[PDB]
C-alpha cells in the first residue's frame, strides 16, 4: 500500500569505478597519521617523505581494507623535483591549512581514464585545479575543483602511487578494527543549488532519492557506489552554518567509513577514545533503543539491539535495507570535519546506499529524547 | 687516583626555582597532544579552546607528575579571549611554517617574573613579551632564548587562568613513570655567542663536563634548571639547523622514576601511535656493562637494559640511564630523551651522572668488535 520509486538515468559523462583515497592536508603529517592509525585501526602501508627522497612534501598512507587515508604535510622550501604528487604546492598547502585547518583536500576516485575524465569535466563547466599528469607511464592523475578548497582527483591506471615505498609492519598482527571502505563523502556549501548544478553538471552524476537545520541531496554515479552528498544550511543554530564559519568557507563535512562488523569497530574505537583515539557524539537516551524492536526487530535480534545500546549506535532503514550508524566528534581543533561509522544490511545481489543515509534518525532521535 | 673538581659561583641575577612547562606550537594541537599522550603516557588535565571561551587559540595541557607539556595551535582570525597573552597569530603561523612542529617556550618558575624580566633585559636579553599579570594571580614574561625559542618566566603569589581542568575519567589513567623535565637542549650555529648571551642575562654558571658537536651546560644555582647548548663541528647538529631553518631546541630529557617501566610502555606503542627509538647498541655494549656499572646495576637490571636498548653512563658521583626517541615530527629535528639518574642522594643533586657524553666513545667502542 506504500511504494517508493527510484529512477536512475545513468548519465555519467565518464566511466567511474570506486573511491580511491582521501588526502588530508596537515601541518605535521606524522602526528596526524599516527593519531588516525591508532584511533581508527588503519595500517601504515606506504610513505613518500625524506626517507624516500621526497624533499618537497611528507605523505603517509593508512589503509584498512580498501580504504586509503593519505596525510600530506609540506616541507620547508629551503630543501630545494622530488615530489611524488605533482599537484602539490607549498603555498597552496600552507594557505589551505592556515585558513581551514585540518581537513580533506582531495577526494580521489578511480576512473577508466583520468585524462578523458578531466577534459569532459572541464568541457562541462568544471574549474580545473591540476591538469592530467602521467606518473612513470603507469598512473594518470588529474584534479578538478569540487567545492571550496576541496578538489575532485581523478585516478586511472594502465594495468599506491609512484615514488611511494611500501611500509611493512613490525607488529606481530597489525591494526585492524573492521573498517573496509569509504561509503560516502559529504560537503557543506552555502547554497545547495549552484553546488548541485556545478558538480552534477560536469560529472553526470544523478541524484540519489531519499526515503534538521540543513537541506541535503546525494549525487551518485551509475552504479551508485561513489556517493557525494552535499548539505546547505537552513537559517532561522545550524551545524552547517557553524561549519562554514569555522572552516572559512565550503569544505568536506564528514566521511562515512563502512565496517564489516560495526560492533567490532565501535568496541575498538570506544576503547581508545581517551587514550589517543576519537571521541563520539552523545548517545541517544535509553528510550531510543527500547523503540528499536518495533521498527527493526525483523532485522536485528534482541542481543544485537542490546549491543547498539551499549555502544551508542543509531539504526535507520528505508524501503530496501537497514543502516547502522554512529558519528565521532570533530577530528581536529575546529568543529568541522568528523567521521561516520556505518554498516548496511540488506540489498544483497550489496547495493550502494542500502538503507539510506539516516535522515529518519533526525526525528527518531528527536522523538526519543522527548521521553523526559 | 683521580678527582674531578666542580666549581659553582651561583651568579643567578634573579631567583629561579624549577622548570614549569614546555609549550609546543602546532598546526592542529588536538592530534599532536593526543599522539603525545598515548606514546608518552601523559594525562589530559587542562584545556583552553573555544569550548572554554578561547576563540584565539586552542591550548591543551598534558601532565605526568610535575612535567607539563602545553600544545597550542592558532584559530582562524575571523573569530580578546586568549588565555596566553604572548600568543600571536602572525607569529605562530610563521614559526610553524619555518620550523615545523617544535618547542616555542621553555618556561621556568621564578619568584617574580617582572623582576626576572627587567634584570634580563638590562643584562643584554632581547625582550619578547613584557611582564603581564593574569587575573592578579600569575605573571608571565618572555625573552629570546635562541632562534625562535623564548625563555618564559612564570611567577605566582601563592595551570593558568582561563584553563578549565578536564577529569581523566578512566580506571587506568595514563602514567608510564615520567615525572619531570630534566634538561632542554638547543642547537645554535655558533656556541660562543650563545653562551655569552644566555648566561649574560641569567647569571647561569657552566656545568663542568666530566662527536660532531661542541656542547656546554648552563645551570642555575641549585643546578635543577639545566639548559645545554650544541654547535656543529656529517654533523646531526648541522642537519638540524638546515631542516629547522636556524637555531632551535633539539631535545627534551624527561626524568622517569623507573626507566624500565617507561621503556616497556613506550616501546609497546611505537608502531601503534607512540614514538620510535634510535637503533640500539650491539650486544657487546651490554657485555661490557658489568665492568662499567656492575657495582650499581644488578645482572638482571643489565638484562633489562639489553632488552630495552637503554644506554648507561657514569661519572665521578652518579650513574645515568638514558635512551633517545626518533624525531617527533616530519622533520629530523626535535626528539626526546628518557633518563633516570642514580646516586648523588642528598634530595638528589641535579645533573647527577652527567648527560651521557661518555657514551659516544662507549658506543663506538662496542661496534669495534662483533
Ligand atoms: C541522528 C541525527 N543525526 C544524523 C542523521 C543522519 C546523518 C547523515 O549521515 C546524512 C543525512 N543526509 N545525508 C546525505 C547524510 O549522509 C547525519 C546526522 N548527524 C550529524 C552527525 S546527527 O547526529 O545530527
Ligand atoms: C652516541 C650517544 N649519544 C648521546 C649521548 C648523550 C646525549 C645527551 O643527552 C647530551 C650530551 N650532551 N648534552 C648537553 C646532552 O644533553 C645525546 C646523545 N645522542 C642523541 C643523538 S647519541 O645517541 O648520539
Ligand atoms: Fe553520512
Ligand atoms: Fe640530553
Amino acid at each position: 500500500f506504500s511504494k517508493f520509486v527510484r529512477k536512475n538515468p545513468k548519465s555519467d559523462k565518464f566511466k567511474v569505478k570506486r573511491f580511491h583515497h582521501i588526502e588530508f592536508w596537515c601541518g605535521d603529517a606524522t602526528n596526524v597519521a599516527r593519531r588516525f592509525s591508532w584511533g581508527l585501526g588503519m595500517r601504515f602501508s606506504a610513505k613518500s617523505d625524506l626517507s624516500t627522497g621526497n624533499m618537497v612534501h611528507a605523505s603517509y598512507l593508512l589503509t584498512s581494507g580498501d580504504l586509503r587515508f593519505l596525510f600530506t604535510a609540506p616541507y620547508s622550501p629551503s630543501l630545494s623535483t622530488t615530489a611524488s604528487i605533482p599537484s602539490f604546492d607549498h603555498g597552496s598547502c600552507r594557505s589551505f591549512f592556515s585558513s581551514h585547518g585540518l581537513g580533506v583536500r582531495a577526494v580521489a576516485i578511480e576512473v577508466e581514464d583520468a585524462e578523458s575524465a578531466f577534459s569532459i569535466s572541464v568541457a562541462n563547466g568544471a574549474i580545473p585545479s591540476s591538469p592530467p599528469i602521467v606518473l612513470n607511464e603507469a598512473v594518470t592523475i588529474a584534479e578538478v575543483k569540487l567545492y571550496g578548497d576541496v578538489v575532485l582527483r581523478y585516478v586511472s591506471y594502465k594495468a599506491f602511487l609512484p615514488g611511494f615505498e611500501r611500509v611493512e609492519d613490525a607488529s606481530s598482527f597489525p591494526l585492524d578494527y573492521g573498517i573496509r571502505r569509504l561509503d560516502h563523502a559529504v560537503g557543506n556549501v552555502p547554497e545547495l543549488g549552484p553546488a548541485l548544478t556545478y558538480v552534477a553538471g560536469f560529472t553526470g552524476f544523478h541524484q540519489f532519492a531519499e526515503f534538521s537545520g540543513l537541506n541535503s541531496a546525494v549525487l551518485a554515479s551509475n552504479d551508485e557506489m561513489v556517493l557525494l552528498p552535499i548539505n546547505e544550511p537552513v537559517h532561522g543554530k545550524s551545524q552547517i552554518q557553524t561549519y562554514l564559519e569555522h572552516n572559512e568557507g565550503a569544505g568536506l563535512q564528514h566521511l562515512a567509513l563502512m565496517s564489516e562488523d560495526i560492533f567490532r569497530t565501535l568496541r575498538e574505537m570506544r576503547k581508545r577514545s581517551s587514550i589517543g583515539g576519537f571521541d563520539f557524539m552523545p548517545s541517544p537516551p535509553p528510550t531510543y533503543y527500547q523503540n528499536l524492536k518495533k521498527r527493526v526487530g525483523d532485522v536485528l535480534s534482541d542481543d544485537q539491539i542490546k549491543e547498539c545500546e551499549e555502544l551508542g549506535i543509531l539504526v535507520d532503514r528505508d524501503d530496501q535495507g537497514t543502516l547502522l550508524q554512529i558519528f565521532t566528534k570533530p577530528l581536529g581543533d575546529r568543529p568541522t570535519i568528523f567521521i561516520e561509522i556505518i554498516q548496511r544490511v540488506g540489498c544483497m545481489m550489496q547495493s550502494g546506499g542500502c538503507g539510506g543515509f539516516g535522515k529518519g534518525n533526525f526525528s527518531e532521535l528527536f522523538k526519543s529524547i522527548e521521553e523526559y
